[PDB]
Parts: structure tokens; sequence; C-alpha cells
């Protein structure tokens, strides 16, 4: 037996009004725990605040969209629970107006566009971002973080930020977002849908 332990602790976010922020939380334990997002002890669930569970509910993403300031500025609680305990980690959300952004705040100079790719072919979605410090690029698909390093080589992130799917299958279809992050804050690209098609034929 063992009580819950967090294996992914959520990180603070400084986002931009009208944009998106996501927090990711995951725990382990024996029995395997659940995790649940709350605000001041109350379940988080509303039109703009959505939880997306993963890992048999031992994981949860808290997504806020579109961000509103000042109302969304708060501390949020991820609670992990199993029969042997209940434990909490916190993450802070700050939301800046577009006219209050510091100089180096991340910018999506060119985000990804609608992608159409024939099955089995390579698809590359670009994301060109800038900031000071130079922002780290990550990707989300259907509101969940993409981890290319655990994709068994199916997916990779290019050095210049693009997300590349080596051999496209129907399962790669979905809604992709690029995220640029640095010490100043976080900025999401507009989303881009990816569609897989069949080839042309004579008849
Ligand atoms: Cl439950």
């Amino acid at each position: 037996e063992s009580p819950p332990v967090f294996i992914k602790k959520p990180v603070d976010q400084i986002g931009v009004s009208g944009g998106v922020a996501s927090f990711v939380c995951q725990a382990t334990g024996d029995p395997k725990p659940r995790v649940t997002w709350n605000k001041k002890g109350k379940k988080v669930n509303s039109q703009r605040f959505e939880t997306i569970e993963f890992d048999e509910s031992a994981g949860a993403v808290l997504r806020i969209q579109p961000l509103r300031t000042p109302r969304d500025e708060n501390i949020y609680e991820c609670v992990a629970q199993n029969p042997h305990g209940e434990v909490t980690v916190h993450a802070k959300l700050t939301v800046l107006r577009e006219d209050q952004l510091p100089p180096g705040f991340p910018n999506i100079d060119m985000g990804p566009q609608l992608k159409v790719v024939e099955r089995t072919r390579t698809a590359t979605m670009l994301c060109a971002a800038s900031g000071n410090p130079d922002p780290e690029i990550t990707w989300f698909k259907d509101f969940l973080p993409v981890d290319p390093s655990t994709s068994n080589g199916r997916i990779k992130q290019l050095r210049s930020g693009g997300l590349q799917i080596e051999s496209s299958e129907e399962t790669d279809q979905g809604k992709y977002e690029c995220v640029a992050s640095n010490s100043a804050g976080v900025r999401y690209s507009s989303p881009a849908n990816l569609y897989v098609r069949v080839g042309t034929k004579h008849h």
C-alpha cells in the first residue's frame, strides 16, 4: 500500500486575456489514485474552465479559455486521493491585459494552419514564436499535452518549433495548438485542425 504522491506538479501560469492557460497534474499511489481540480475547496467546472482527465483519472489537465482578467486570477488546487490519503498541490494563475504585456512576453509570430495530409505521408505544422528569454515551444492536441519523446518515433518536434508526424494515420486527426513559454508568461497559438485524406484517383 501507499498514499498518493504527485509525479507531475502543476506550474504557475502568467497568461494573456482572451488566450488559454493549462495546468497539468498527475499522481501515483497504491491503489492508484484519482486527481481532481478545485478552487477554494469547490470543484472547478464551468463554461471557461474545463478539466480533461487522463491516466484512469490519476491525471488531469485544467484548461481555462478564454482567459478573463481580473476574475480568473487565483490559486487553483489539484487534489490527489486514494484510500490512504488526500494531498494537494497548488498553481497560481495571473492574467495580463494585451496592453500590459512586458516587452519579452511570448509572441506567436506565425502559428500553425489547417493541415490536410494523405494517409501514411509526413505532415509538418509550423510554429514560429519569439520572446525574451527565447521561449520554449510545446504542443497540445485536443487540449492534452503532446509528448513526442514518448511517441515511439511517430511524432517529433523540430528544432525550429514545428510538430512533425512521420506517417499520418486517422488517429493523428485532431485540434493542435502551439504554446510558447518563458519566464514572462505563456501564449497559445490559434488552433489548427489536422485531417487525413485519401489520394486522388483516375475514376
Ligand atoms: Cl471518482
